[PDB]
Formats: C-alpha cells, sequence, structure tokens
C-alpha cells in the first residue's frame, strides 16, 4: 500500500459522464514524461455498469496517433477501490469526488499516478487545491497541469 | 514581467561552487517533458567573475548523449537578474538563497522555467517547501523532482 486515502461513502453510479483529466502527477518521470508515456491517459467518460463495475473511456497518444481506449475495472469489496486486470495486479482507488465537479483517483502497482478529474473545461483551483494536499503525502516526482484550450482538444493538444 | 521575487541583498560571488538541480518547473510542458525538452538543464556549477558576471556549467541531454555546456549570463542594474544573449532577450533571476544549501532561480522569455538548486545530493524538503511558495505565484504547467541517485548520475539519469 501507498495510497490510504479514499471517499468514503462512494455512490459509484453518480461518477458516470464526461470529464476531463485536468492535471497528472507520478511517482516515477517516465510514467508522464513524453506524450506517448504509459500513464499520460485523457479521460473522457466513466461508465460504471448495473453490478457496479467500471468502464472506463479515454485517450492515449500511441505511435504518432491519438488512440480511443476502453477499459473496465472490476469492483472489489471496498467501493472506492477497483481492479484492472493486467500482467501485474492493478488497483483503482477513488481518493474523493463531490460528483457534480471534480474527482480525484490513483491506480497503482511501489509505483503510481493520480489524476484530478474535473466535469468542465475550466481551471478548478480549488480542485487542484484538494488534488495538491492529496499529493502531500505521495511520493510524486512529476506533475502536470493542462489549459482549457487543451482539454477541449485530441490527447490535450 | 512575470516573475518578480528577488533576493534582497545578493551577493553573487558567494553563489560559487557545485549545485544539483534538485526540481524544476515551466510554463509549459514542452520545456521540461523529454529528456531532450530545451530546460531540461542540470546545473553543476556556477562560477561568477571578477567583475560580477556569472559563468554557468550544467549537462543537458542532446543528440542522444548528454553534454557538458557552459553559458555567460551578464550582471544587470539589479543584482538578482542577468541576462543571457541569443536570438531573443533571456532573463535569469536569483529568487532566494542562503549559499550554503539552496538557491531558486528562473529563467525568463510569457514563457519561464525555474530550479531548485541544492548544494548536495539529498532530498531537502524545506528547499522544496520554499521553491513550491514561490512557484504558487507563477503559471506552471510542468514539475519534476530528481532523487538522489539521478543527482549523482549524468544527465539525471
Ligand atoms: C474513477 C476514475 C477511474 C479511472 O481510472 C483509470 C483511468 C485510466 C486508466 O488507464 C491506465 C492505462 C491504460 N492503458 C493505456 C495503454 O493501453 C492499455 C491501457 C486506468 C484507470
Ligand atoms: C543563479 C543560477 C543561474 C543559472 O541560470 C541558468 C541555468 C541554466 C540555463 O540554461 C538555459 C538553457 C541553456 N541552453 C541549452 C541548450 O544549448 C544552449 C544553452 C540558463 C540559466
Amino acid at each position: 500500500i501507498i495510497v490510504t486515502q479514499t471517499m468514503k461513502g462512494l455512490d459509484i453510479q453518480k461518477v458516470a459522464g464526461t470529464w476531463y483529466s485536468l492535471a497528472m502527477a507520478a511517482s516515477d518521470i517516465s510514467l508522464l514524461d513524453a506524450q506517448s508515456a504509459p500513464l499520460r491517459v485523457y479521460v473522457e467518460e466513466l461508465k460504471p455498469t448495473p453490478e457496479g463495475n467500471l468502464e472506463i473511456l479515454l485517450q492515449k497518444w500511441e505511435n504518432g496517433e491519438c488512440a480511443q481506449k476502453k477499459i473496465i475495472a472490476e469492483k472489489t469489496k471496498i467501493p472506492a477501490v477497483f481492479k484492472i486486470d493486467a500482467l501485474n495486479e492493478n488497483k483503482v482507488l477513488v481518493l474523493d469526488t463531490d460528483y457534480k465537479k471534480y474527482l480525484l483517483f490513483c491506480m497503482e502497482n511501489q509505483s503510481l499516478a493520480c489524476q484530478c478529474l474535473v466535469r468542465t473545461p475550466e481551471v478548478d483551483k480549488e480542485a487542484l487545491e484538494k488534488f495538491d494536499k492529496a499529493l502531500k503525502a505521495l511520493p510524486m516526482h512529476i506533475r502536470l497541469a493542462f489549459n482549457p484550450t487543451q482539454l477541449e482538444g485530441q490527447c490535450h493538444v
């Protein structure tokens, strides 16, 4: 465990819909540095399922182009923690959300990336303040923030 | 002007000697993102001159290799502000330093990069706290921090 902060009383159905990745931070620079870095992922829409699993729609820069991706995160016994299947066991945690404006999450596993999601392409200084407070507890070495023009573009260009 | 914060009473001869670039931040992601990004520069030594100009020794990743660079920053009427000659007029400002441990500086010109320099390859949390306070005033969108192993390597690898 590195991330311990979780949303109390999370109702996953209420995170459905569109989101923007306003800012991102990660434990290691290589996770976010280039446009093609592995965790440089731009979240577009969250689609929880009736059983309370979570489909995640996002964009990622791969092979010189902006690709659409669709991921499923399986629920656990903890409502704020989900699991993605891979060669390694990857954990997704919801740290905090008010449903209507911002959502903070982290993905982990020793290594870690977190984002501040917002509902609209605006610089929400209070959401970023809450993101930065949550990151105080974590060993981050790279932090990115994006402007409204980028959020409204493709793969944040 | 963007950066307004300057070291009161700066004695430039006292910044001489070795330094490490513990952390960096910039106004635009492309200034720092890849290892070959333009402002990804790792400061190794400062050499003020008898007339109070400033030679700067650093490393930069260029063309797949770590190159040694030597730059001169010319003094101005303001002791904390220096100027580098280029196709554009580039301004270097000393924001704060205690000479013995940390030094904060920014280079500017609309666009901007700042670093936290430290004397030894240790994570100085107080120096980073002071860096982050100074950056609160500035429109940064990328921030990097480096670990002791990287500081002791070549071009921070
Ligand atoms: C409540 C917020 C849930 C969103 O969490 C995630 C967002 C993006 C993720 O993407 C991880 C990287 C996706 N890979 C990119 C490269 O291709 C394979 C998928 C994972 C979880
Ligand atoms: C008091 C601290 C002074 C140090 O300030 C600077 C540090 C690094 C700098 O480097 C700027 C980029 C150098 N270029 C890299 C690419 O080749 C040409 C030089 C400039 C000022």
